[PDB]
């Protein structure tokens, strides 16, 4: 289908007043290493004033901390989710389906990504690298996409929301039970590994 307001949606809340386009990339890359990362640590990597960091993390209400006050997730995490994204022997995770599409070109890296379909409880498994999927078991793979809401946290509003399932026909008799969803749209895997492609190809764009 045509999936320009999805990605319009994604880009808009990035990019929005204190929003994440610019800490995102160099962010996830730091938490791909595995470990939990600083503040005052991302201030360096970014070469920002401390205060522009914290007012970007202040409006991203959904990043994850740990103990110790050291960003643990955002979008990518290390506190345990229904999609593993696994790098290097590295069992990482993801806040849902279309992030694990999105972040193998962002990192460099090729994942193996599994989780469990959202309307059966089928396994299901894929291997995601910058350029391309491969391995998609099962073939059929689907996502479910809803638009973000306008100044929403991308993880309540969006994210929550974005399943794998183990075929379109599954994922379309589930989503008949939820029309409620505002802009609930079922697509391929692949389909929605373009959607990806779309968001980082401008999002790579606007980096500075």
């Amino acid at each position: 289908m045509k999936l320009a307001p999805y990605i319009l949606e994604l880009l808009t809340s990035v990019n929005r007043t204190n929003g994440t386009a610019d800490l995102l990339v160099p962010l996830l890359r730091e938490l791909a290493k595995g470990r939990p990362v600083s503040r005052t640590t991302l201030a360096g990597i970014l070469d920002w004033p401390a205060e522009r960091v914290a007012a970007v993390l202040e409006q991203a209400t959904s990043t994850e901390y740990d103990k110790d006050g050291n960003i643990i997730g955002y979008g990518l995490t290390l506190r345990e989710t229904s999609y593993v994204f696994e790098i290097d022997d590295r069992r990482l995770y993801a806040w849902c389906a279309l992030d694990t599409l999105i972040f193998p070109a962002l990192i460099g890296r090729t994942a193996r990504v599994s989780s469990h379909c959202a309307a059966t409880g089928a396994p299901v498994s894929l291997t995601v690298s910058p350029s391309e999927i491969q391995a998609v078991e099962p073939a059929g793979m689907a996502v479910s996409l809803v638009l973000p809401q306008e100044a929403a946290d991308v993880r309540q509003s969006f994210c929550c929301h974005v399943h794998f399932f183990a075929s379109v026909p599954t994922a379309e008799d589930w989503a008949s039970k939820h029309q409620g969803l505002e802009g609930l749209a079922i697509v391929s895997v692949h389909e929605a590994f373009g959607l990806g492609q779309e968001f980082n190809r401008h999002l790579l764009q606007t980096m500075s």
